[PDB]
């Protein structure tokens, strides 16, 4: 029982193998399955988990209704075994929570938890199941995390928070937290730069995120920093726009691409010196289909070229959320870090006639060994009998 | 693998940060959950537990019908991992009971279960799951325990049983047990009081009850005492009442205040010298709503006026019995033992319009970092289908 | 891991604590819970099992329908902790099986489970879940084993095994089973006896078994035998008959009572020298009732005389079958065999006017500590939504 | 924890004792489970496991419509114990798949599950869970492998693969793969010959496998190897046809028997010498019935007679694929591998009026001792309320 090095750069990918799939929506049809949405992978040296936020509701029952609403006290950050749909009966409780984040440090899992007021919010972080630690709301106004997996190097782990607004300048810091404690933190000046829900991951010591500017890009933000979290901030520089909406593929900027900017979808990337592994969805304006890109100058690189797509959800099919995990050479016995990702594909409201809002889950790990595209959808068939 | 030590103070708290909220009666239904009365939480030194007495019938089922009724020879004693809904698919066989207490020495898991009819009840004692003593009804009327976890120190474990009337002088006894056997019990000498349903916990090697007086006390009753039983016994003299119902807050007593006296709810309360931290209804007349208070002259002075309240559940929500938890340090590594409650939210008959009963809960954890009032209430939309 | 010794004394019991009960019948009018019968508890070092003769159908669906019928191929022996409810999400798989017996040696499980025609049945063995021997009729008339625990002394575990009628003399065979092979067998010589569904139990490194006389005896046949098979066999000569159906108690026969004779109910008594725990129904004509008496010379005197009266079903109750079960030393750490027992409450058919028949169950432990009586039946409203 | 030798020989059997029955499909009437095709068992040093291809649906739910079809992104390999209906409550996920293999080298669990477009699937390898390899269609027409287990023998495990068409020459591939990576694979050279759905099995250090061919030979194609992948091939000689559909019994071919040839099911053999033990159908037209033949010559002879015929499923009721899977001397402690196989007994489309198609199953092991003819079928009542 060892901390995770982190020290490995990460694995070179040609390309995306299909992990997990869950068809949560399609066996909550009959089956007791939690009405979920915020999903996201994250693995301990001996397994990995779907984590996710419940609405304190089964799928096809009346209490599914109203669960567009984001915030409520009935939310819950569960998890259950990868691939498995996430059921009272097959899930782990983690945390009261509307917003999240978990991570393993190679001894223990942390979870963080945020729940509460919106003008008040407290993180609940727990190492190992117990309580130790809480930060509080400092701007008042809906303390929020990543919705994805923390990142782990040597012992420490390491995490962003957002307060204030989802459509304007807000403030953004950087969490350190050791054993479940938070040891350090800095607030990040990024003037004119918007961060909600990033996607973060360790390669060779230092932390890299890919965000979601919600005020006025349609570009991702990235932030990265090492141990001491000593940061650098931009913007992926790729005409392949990142974001949902978006405008179509044009030439790009290292700010913020104002164009379709306002709102966003979380995301994630991967970066490979000035190269840039791009998840997407494919539709410009939607949640609708999803991509993987590989743009060999499209991290510092303002044109729209690609050399690389692999298709993984079809234009005319849901998506949502996406979210970088990896899994560490302690896991698998490689020499390098493991890219890996996950969608969620959502359904229900607000783009079907329904009651609730629910969403089903897919995973890929990098490979350099053969792969091929194709369209993984949800696939359950909309509105249900509760509807 | 080694018995708790439970020498160590209570830790010093300025909040509390939620823990755990299960949602049991929103996913009955539509899953298979127990109806379920009298939750509480116990702790071993590797993981939380929820213990509970079910109706042997599930939510949304014909037989939930008349569970308003307490004793009955199809209450069980069972549990399930902390926040997750207590379900026939998840929960561990206990005991046959309609009144319990439960607690871990270290080693393993004390079960007192009592069952049988209202003149001769036997409380079935169990070690590790093995019976290892038993004792039978000493006044022939509703021999009853805690409905909370029993307090360890050192290898023993301590309970208090009431017998005789719910609505006059009554008989109490302490007991002393090891490896699930009595090795030691005393009658307590407390003409004038009332005692029923204890919380209890240890702190600095010494257990400390605090009780419902069912008979003529709206504060509430405590008993604290050494390992070889030498107890001492009062009434919390804040002016803030502790019990349900009761009068409005005003000058308190140290003996029973018997204004609203008649009647009352489980609940608990920790001591700090003549400090308090006291969890009650929001309501005076009924159980709704919760709050923590922190009353810095309370166990031991009269006046109403106190420093510290955090909201827990809204006025207008239903809440029920309370109780205290706590973390030993050999489950968290603090050099204190950690004070937690939980918070049953009963719905259903006597105040709603349904068939059943059942309740669903809420925990939390004393910290000192920063924490915020809120209400988690249980959320379901009654009446359900069966009904 | 060890293999139980089996050498100790049966522990001097003075009455009955009750130890599980599962509500199966009441839990599956809505949840997902196996229509069983044949149930019975066996206990390894570290834990206590439900085994049950399922029906390859759940509670409240059509399948159960004709449950009534003995023997078909969809029958199966599973298992499931004990006062768990018997569920496809919690049992494990053992044989397939019509009839059955199971034990535990120290090291791992003995399941006996016979299927096939009833022509031409047989008994397949697994240990460890491994099939390790095999054992065909030897009359060709329905080759049928205990239903409840086998019991096992120094790594060998000892079985009874009946083939031919069921209403005349058949032919009994003991067998003795290390590992799961047979190393030995004999035909026990019993002119005008009937066994039937054997209850056995160590005893000081002997095997006794209590059986039922469903040819011409109301009162119940014995077997006892030495590792080596030396054996003895009679009848419980108490006028305090055993069986169901039975005449009012009076004088005994240390041979077969032919009043009431015919037809019959599986059961078990304890032997302690001439005196004996007799577990029967409270009808003499009827599944009805449950009740433990202490007859001080029951074994080997004829009178109706008894001292010590239980109750534990209440008369206008249904119950069904019971059998012993033991705790070894190497689970509680007593210096004696620990007497224990289950009762199956059987619903449905002939009685009810339902589709199918199941059972529910609940058991108790020995002890020389307080005890009461009581009814704990079953408690589920008949008919059901299938009905 | 220690590689599986596969040294030893095949166990000499007389007959087949009945293992395991699942009841999978009267269960999923009111209970939730998965709607599965092409289930198989397979077992490590420690347990038996089935594993299946769910249609990401449960049974008697909407998405069950039209589950007749073959290849869909939603179908998942998943396991659970043997015996045990396939739940999303009891199942293990292995990976995203419309055909698959499996096998525990002794150390860890290899799962192979191929998904993507028919015109360029590709083949997920994972050890431990891990993703370790990928293989991608190489003829562009439907990369599909065996439905049942892999066979490994010093730490290497071996499967055949078959791209191309299903009524004609095709190409086929076997694989050596160690720790899930592929080491080593040769192209057949089987010109006129047609491999599918093979059923490989270790024995004396060799693999062979027995398949169907679907193009034109109504006796069963087989492969041997070494662990060089030196292989032979040729077609089970015998006059008892193997294959479904098949001709009445008559002087045999080694070759391609062209009479009824075309189409199949898969099935298995186990060669002794000269000998076989042959599982098939009992009808000659439809998948219905199931018995074993002990053929003395038929690996090698092409006359109609043999030795020894054992019923499994009557003419008249459901069968379906079957397949071979052992279980060797480190599970068992046996000296030799023994030879045990299950049947699929499929449910639904086309041959029943539903909207669904599913299966249930059971097994059998080798064994020496006394064993019985019998019908083991599903037992479900078609149609469902869903129909
Ligand atoms: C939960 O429990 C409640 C309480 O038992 C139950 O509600 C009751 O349902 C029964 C059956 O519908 C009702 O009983 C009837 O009452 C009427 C008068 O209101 C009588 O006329 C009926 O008696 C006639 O019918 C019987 C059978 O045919 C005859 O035996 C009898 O002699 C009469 O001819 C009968 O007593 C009862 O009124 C209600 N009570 C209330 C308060 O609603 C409820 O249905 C249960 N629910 C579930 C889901 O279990
Ligand atoms: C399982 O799948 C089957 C196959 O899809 C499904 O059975 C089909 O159900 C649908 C809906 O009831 C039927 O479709 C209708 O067919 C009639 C003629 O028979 C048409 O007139 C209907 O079209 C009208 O209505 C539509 C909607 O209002 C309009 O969009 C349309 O333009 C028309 O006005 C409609 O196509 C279909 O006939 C059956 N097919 C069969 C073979 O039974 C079944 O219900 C599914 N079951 C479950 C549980 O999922
Ligand atoms: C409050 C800002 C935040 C990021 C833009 O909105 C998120 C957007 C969401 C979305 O765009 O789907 C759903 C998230 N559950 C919500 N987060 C919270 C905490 O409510
Ligand atoms: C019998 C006295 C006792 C304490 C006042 O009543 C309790 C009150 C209850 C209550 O006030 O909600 C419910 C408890 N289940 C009941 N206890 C038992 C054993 O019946
Ligand atoms: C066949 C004789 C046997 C013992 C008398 O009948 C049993 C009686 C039964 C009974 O009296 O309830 C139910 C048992 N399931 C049945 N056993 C079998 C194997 O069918
Ligand atoms: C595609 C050829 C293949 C072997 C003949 O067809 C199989 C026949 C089937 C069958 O005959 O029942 C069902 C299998 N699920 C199918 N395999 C796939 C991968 O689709
Ligand atoms: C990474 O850390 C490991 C584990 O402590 C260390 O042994 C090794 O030198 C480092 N790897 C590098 C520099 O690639
Ligand atoms: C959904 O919730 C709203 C608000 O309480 C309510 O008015 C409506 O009837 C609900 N609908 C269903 C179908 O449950
Ligand atoms: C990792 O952290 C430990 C603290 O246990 C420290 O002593 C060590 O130098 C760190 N290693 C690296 C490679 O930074
Ligand atoms: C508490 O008990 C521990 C464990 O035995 C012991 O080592 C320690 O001295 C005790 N501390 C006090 C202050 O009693
Ligand atoms: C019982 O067997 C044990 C275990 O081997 C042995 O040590 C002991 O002598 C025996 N007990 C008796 C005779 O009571
Ligand atoms: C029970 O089974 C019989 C025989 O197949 C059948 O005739 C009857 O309709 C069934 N009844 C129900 C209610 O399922
Ligand atoms: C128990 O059986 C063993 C075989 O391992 C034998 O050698 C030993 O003598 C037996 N012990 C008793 C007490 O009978
Ligand atoms: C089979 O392999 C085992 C395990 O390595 C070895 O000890 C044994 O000699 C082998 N036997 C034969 C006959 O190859
Ligand atoms: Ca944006
Ligand atoms: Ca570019
Ligand atoms: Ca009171
Ligand atoms: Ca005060
Ligand atoms: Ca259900
Ligand atoms: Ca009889
Ligand atoms: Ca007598
Ligand atoms: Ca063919
Ligand atoms: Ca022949």
């Amino acid at each position: 029982s060892v901390k995770l090095a982190g020290n490995s750069s990460l694995c070179p990918v040609s390309g995306w193998a299909i992990y997990s799939k869950d068809n949560s929506v399609r066996i909550g049809s009959k089956g007791d399955v939690f009405v979920i949405r915020e999903p996201f992978i994250s693995c301990s040296p001996l397994e990995c988990r779907t984590f996710f936020l419940t609405q304190g509701a089964l799928l096809n029952d009346k209490h599914s209704n109203g669960t567009i609403k984001d915030r409520s006290p009935y939310r819950t950050l569960m998890s259950c075994p990868i691939g498995e749909v996430p059921s009272p009966y097959n899930s782990r409780f983690e945390s009261v929570a509307w917003s999240a984040s978990a991570c393993h440090d190679g001894i223990n899992w942390l979870t963080i938890g945020i729940s509460g007021p919106d003008n008040g919010a407290v993180a609940v972080l727990k190492y190992n199941g117990i309580i130790t630690d809480t930060i509080k709301s400092w701007r008042n106004n809906i303390l929020r995390t990543q919705e994805s997996e923390c990142a782990c190097v040597n012992g420490s782990c390491f995490t962003v928070m957002t307060d204030g607004p989802n459509n304007g300048q807000a403030s953004y810091k950087i969490f350190r937290i050791e054993k479940g404690k938070i040891v350090k933190s800095v607030e990040m000046n990024a003037p004119n730069y918007h961060y909600e829900e990033c996607s973060c991951y360790p390669d060779s010591s230092e932390i890299t995120c890919v965000c979601r500017d919600n005020w006025h890009g349609s570009n991702r933000p990235w932030v990265s920093f090492n141990q001491n979290l000593e940061y650098q901030i931009g913007y992926i520089c790729s005409g392949i726009f990142g974001d949902n909406p978006r405008p179509n593929d044009k030439t790009g900027s290292c700010g913020p691409v104002s164009s379709n900017g306002a709102n966003g979808v979380k995301g994630f990337s991967f970066k490979y010196g000035n190269g840039v592994w791009i998840g997407r969805t494919k539709s410009i304006s939607s949640r609708n289909g999803f991509e993987m890109i590989w743009d060999p100058n499209g991290w510092t690189g303002t044109d729209n070229n690609f050399s690389i797509k692999q298709d993984i959800v079809g234009i005319n099919e849901w998506s949502g959320y996406s979210g970088s995990f990896v899994q560490h050479p302690e896991l698998t016995g490689l020499d390098c870090i493991r890219p890996c990702f996950w969608v969620e594909l959502i359904r229900g409201r607000p783009k079907e006639n329904t009651i609730w809002t629910s969403g089903s889950s897919i995973s890929f790990c990098g490979v350099n060994s053969d792969t091929v595209g194709w369209s993984w959808p949800d696939g359950a068939e909309l509105p249900f009998t509760i509807d």
